[PDB]
């Protein structure tokens, strides 16, 4: 009683479709690299293991040739990519946010909380202001604007708004993430063969939530949240750097991700699978656990299944979202908590989490930092 | 009681002291508008009225001539000025949260949550993860980076802290704003005469504090956090905007800032005014309470002492840190408070709030947004 709980998910994506097998063609012709056979060849390999069958992209070829600066490698280009991303973000949070206060079915005017998280573009004010004007809700809705935050920021919102909904009697919190790779995407080059990951696996979308403690009769509950933790890995220094420059937003990868993840996993859930014990009086194997993971890139998603020993079912909602829209950064996460929701209606599951009764949320994001959350299913 | 309380604040400036005498001929001089004789006459008198005597800086001239793109008006600069903000503003953060920490007396393994607010520059991993570093917490404290918020931030931790603190047991979250205005400088222009308000009143800064919840015999109480809230003020709709482009971080004032808080901050002061009235059964006149606002500018503080008919000895707090350090965004209000405990040890005061019980805690920023908070003395 009391656990902050998902009582709603909505999801939305920029329209235009990019599939995977063809994005290096389209992807080294926009950028003018043609001539860079041996490069393209390598980003074809990437993007065929990606586990990616297309992503959603705001930027398409008219806006590309309207801003050529975006085109190259390092040239000037953030005031271009600002104008995008401070407008298209907002919007497209929109979306979805309108999608779970649907699905909630509650007044607008009950959100007393909004909890916005991006990675593309800063503006005052920020976009959590721009969502309130937006979705008309009340003046007074108590914000807190989560800028340039990574790919862990989906599990950071969720953290956030748990602490909101349980210190605060009656309060409903709106949680949105929204990323658009006007403010990462640039040319390839020989000298940044690390981009060449974030050029594969990186696509737009937007996820909402609704948070509160306390269910009415007339919510419909779908996870509740139980506990929640954030730590640095140790030996991880540099291993994923983000600076934003001129230039945009500019990735470094200096170390095993997936690697450093995997040899710290089983140390990271002994908290959260402690808290079970003592709710349950026995500990669960790992994969006797649901799965919302955020899907990085394949890598993780396999060191991460082999070293717990998974199923191979258990991480399908999360190798679902990887497919259907890559790596949403922020968002991603939330659209794999909407993915176990929907498999669980149209397979029959016992309960919202694959029929289990716990389940494990994990951000990863520089730092490295690892976001852990641990959910019950409804 | 269970609420929030504050248990030690820190305050840091940068060595270098700026005389506002003679700042006007520093900033004219280093930038190469000495030609500029009648802008320069409206920026002496701008600063010969904001109440400031000094602010303190980390730039300089030695920096500024390294770094000419600095002294432009709009000249691609954001890559240096991002070089020294991601660098400067964890350090000073640092100095500031050693000194709670030591006011608190408590080893830094007890610190459990980490709040950080700048408006001053992005990187990732953010400045909460460099400040955790830097301080050797523990890698499993939980972090809350809070990036491009403005000038209501200091306001927006302390909001945020009070629920870390109050929904967990045993936590003590370190709070920490930190500015320096290398991301803002840029060089007078005709063309920008709301440029001259920042240039004559923002300074560089950092503070801390230690919050918790049911402190222990061997902390010592200063002020509880008793009511929280945040709201945008009616027909403010752009008064305030902050662009961070390739010339850097750019504001725009379109409306009269000092007379929207004076035409909203009695009904903005209803509800926690409410909330006295149900503990105390008892009303207190405006006057009749502490104030630890937001020192924005001048003309904020005599127009909502007048709204409000404040005794003049009110706003002294505020007026003391605006006179020796400017406009430090989202530290300032940190510092305010630190002032008003100040003065009730040196006033020989009966209580940490001038004497008195209930005070108002005021941030203001881009929304235009006000944050409040009610806070009772020890």
């Amino acid at each position: 009683s009391g656990k902050a709980t998902v009582l709603a998910v909505g999801t939305a994506v920029p329209p235009k479709e990019f599939d995977q097998s063809t994005y290096p063609d389209f992807y080294f012709n926009v950028t003018n690299c043609n001539d860079k056979v041996e490069l393209k060849g390598k980003f074809q390999r990437i993007c065929d293991r990606s586990g990616i069958k297309k992503r959603h992209f705001y930027l398409d070829e008219e806006i590309l040739k309207a801003n050529p600066g975006m085109c190259t490698y390092m040239g000037a280009s953030l005031d271009v990519r600002q104008n995008i991303a401070v407008r298209e973000v907002p919007k497209l949070a929109k979306e979805a946010a309108l999608k779970a206060i649907k699905e909630w079915g509650q007044p607008k005017s009950k959100i007393t909380h909004l909890v916005f998280g991006t990675t593309s573009g800063v503006d005052m004010p920020g976009a959590d202001f721009q969502l309130l004007k937006l979705l008309g809700l009340r003046p007074n809705v108590k914000r807190i604007m989560l800028y340039q935050q990574g790919c862990s920021a989906g599990a950071t919102v969720t953290r956030v708004a748990k602490d909101l909904a349980e210190n605060n009697p009656g309060a409903r919190v709106l949680v949105a993430c929204s990323e658009v790779t006007a403010v990462t995407f640039r040319a390839p080059s020989e000298t940044h063969l690390d981009g060449l990951v974030g050029a594969a696996l990186f696509g737009d979308g937007a996820a909402a939530l609704i948070i509160g403690s306390n269910p009415t009769p007339v919510e419909k509950p779908l996870f509740e949240v139980h506990w929640s933790g954030q730590c640095v890995l140790p030996d991880s220094d540099g291993a994923i750097l983000g600076h934003l420059r001129e230039a945009g937003l500019v990735f470094h990868l200096l170390k095993d991700v997936p690697g450093i993840i995997s040899k710290n996993i089983e140390k990271l859930l002994a908290e959260p699978l402690d808290y079970v014990k003592s709710v349950d009086e026995a500990s669960p194997a790992y994969t006797d656990l649901f799965w919302v993971v955020h899907p990085g890139g394949p890598a993780i998603l396999d060191q991460v299944e082999a070293k717990l020993k998974l199923d191979k079912d258990r991480m399908q909602a999360t190798r679902d979202v990887l497919a259907q829209y890559g790596n949403m950064s922020s968002a991603c996460v939330l659209f794999v908590l909407d993915q176990m929701r929907k498999r669980s209606v149209e397979l029959n599951k016992d309960t919202t989490g694959d029929g289990l009764k716990w389940g494990v949320m994990l951000g990863f994001g520089p730092g490295l930092t690892v976001e852990t959350l641990l959910l019950k299913s409804i």
